[PDB]
């Protein structure tokens, strides 16, 4: 496997988004993963609608819109629905709204998704290298997480009780510290222009490899 990977270098990662006061991280994580596959498949990089998931992948999928959701069930909604609209056609409002999906604005489809084995950082490395960015959940409730600015994030108080959906878009090594390159959805002001390098091969730190999954087209 490559020693390092950065899907941004392959033009497979869209701009960092700002979720605001709506707990839609799960939807942003999910569209981010599909965005990479859509690019790999069609050659075009297109932001997908996080709002479409918030408003439509709801109760039937165990999701609660601005109050939380799952990347896997969001993927299943896209499969069941036979599509997801583009972000431009169905903009993000950081609010729960009525479902307004319209196939005329469809920008991507999904045929299946895969959930990786719990806590295997080696399997996650292989997936990130051979398949593309992977949706994951991390424990981002510690004060240090909100204040992260640079370097590789390692928090002794971190746990494997995850609560925030993000996207691994690569991995590597910085000054002797292995890390996972994570795309967050708290805008460009957060961390490194919206990204955070989180400790890799450090005992499933913050549960980064606890619940990984990726869609395919
Ligand atoms: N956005 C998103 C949130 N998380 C979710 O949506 C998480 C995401 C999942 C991804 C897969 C692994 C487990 C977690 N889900 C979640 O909270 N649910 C799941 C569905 O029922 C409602 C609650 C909403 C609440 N969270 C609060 C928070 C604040 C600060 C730091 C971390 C988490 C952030």
């Amino acid at each position: 496997l490559p020693d390092s990977v950065d899907w941004r270098e392959k033009g497979c990662v869209t701009e960092v988004k700002y979720q605001g006061s709506c707990g839609a991280c799960w939807a942003f994580s999910a569209v981010g993963a599909l965005e990479a596959q859509l690019k790999l498949k069609t050659g075009k990089l297109v932001s997908l609608s996080a709002q479409n998931l918030v408003d439509c992948s709801t109760e039937k999928y165990g999701n609660k819109g601005c109050n939380g959701g799952f990347m896997t069930t969001a993927f299943q909604y896209i499969i069941d629905n036979k599509g997801i609209d583009s972000d431009a056609s169905y903009p993000y409002k950081a609010m729960d709204q009525k479902c307004q999906y319209d196939s005329k604005y469809r920008a991507a489809t999904c045929s299946k998704y895969t959930e990786l084995p719990y806590g295997r950082e080696d399997v996650l490395k292989e997936a990130v290298a051979n398949k593309g960015p992977v949706s994951v959940g991390v424990d981002a409730r510690h004060p240090s997480f909100f204040l992260y600015r640079s370097g590789v994030y390692y928090e002794p108080s971190c746990t494997q009780n995850v609560n925030h959906g993000v996207l691994v878009v690569g991995y590597g090594d910085l000054n002797g510290k292995e890390y996972w390159l994570v795309k967050n959805s708290w805008g460009h002001n957060f961390g490194e222009e919206g990204y955070i390098r989180m400790a890799r091969n450090k005992g499933n730190h913050c549960g980064i490899a606890s619940f990984p999954s990726y869609p395919e087209i």
